[PDB]
């Protein structure tokens, strides 16, 4: 409640008029939501100690880092698809405002999906949906475990695949 009374007060003729008032105001939105680093964290145990069959690992990249910017993440193929028994390495980038914005994901090992290209392995978030309409809750795990569920789709489970789990850089 902004104003300008405590408790008492002193010379006061028009209670209705403006006559001069400056009260200081500009936003009208707090800005709420969970820590980043907080996430990377707890996210960085859960990715690297594991998860249900190993079909992802979202571990760090330099285990001499404060922020957790280059992040990396593993990914098995489904059994019953041109992925399946598969493994993908990724690299996934988090610095200013990550788990509140699309992070800038990339494939590292050769990969084929409708919406990441096939020279650098740039997952574009315009196709991803966790990227598309990213969310608080979403984390790398969820971003691996998404583009690759996308990967197990008759979509993605239908492009060619590489002779071999090479990675896109020398």
């Amino acid at each position: 409640m902004p104003g300008e009374v405590q408790a008492s007060y002193l010379k006061s003729q028009s209670k209705l008029s403006d006559e001069g008032r400056l009260e200081p105001r500009k936003f009208h939105c707090k800005g709420v939501k969970v820590p980043r680093n907080f996430r990377l964290l707890e996210e960085l145990e859960e990715g690297q100690k594991g998860v249900g069959d190993g079909t992802v690992s979202w571990g760090l990249e330099d285990d001499e880092d404060m922020t957790l910017t280059r992040w990396t993440g593993m990914i098995i193929g489904p059994p019953r698809t041109i992925y399946e028994n598969r493994i993908y390495s990724l690299k996934i980038e988090c610095g200013p405002k990550y788990p509140e914005a699309p992070p800038f994901v990339r494939f590292v090992t050769k990969i084929n999906m409708n919406g990441v290209n096939s020279s650098n392995g740039v997952v574009d978030p315009r196709a991803i949906s966790v990227l598309a309409k990213w969310q608080n809750s979403y984390s790398i795990k969820v971003v691996l475990q998404e583009l690759r569920r996308l990967m197990m789709s008759k979509e993605n489970m239908k492009l060619p695949q590489p002779p071999e789990g090479q990675c896109y850089s020398n």
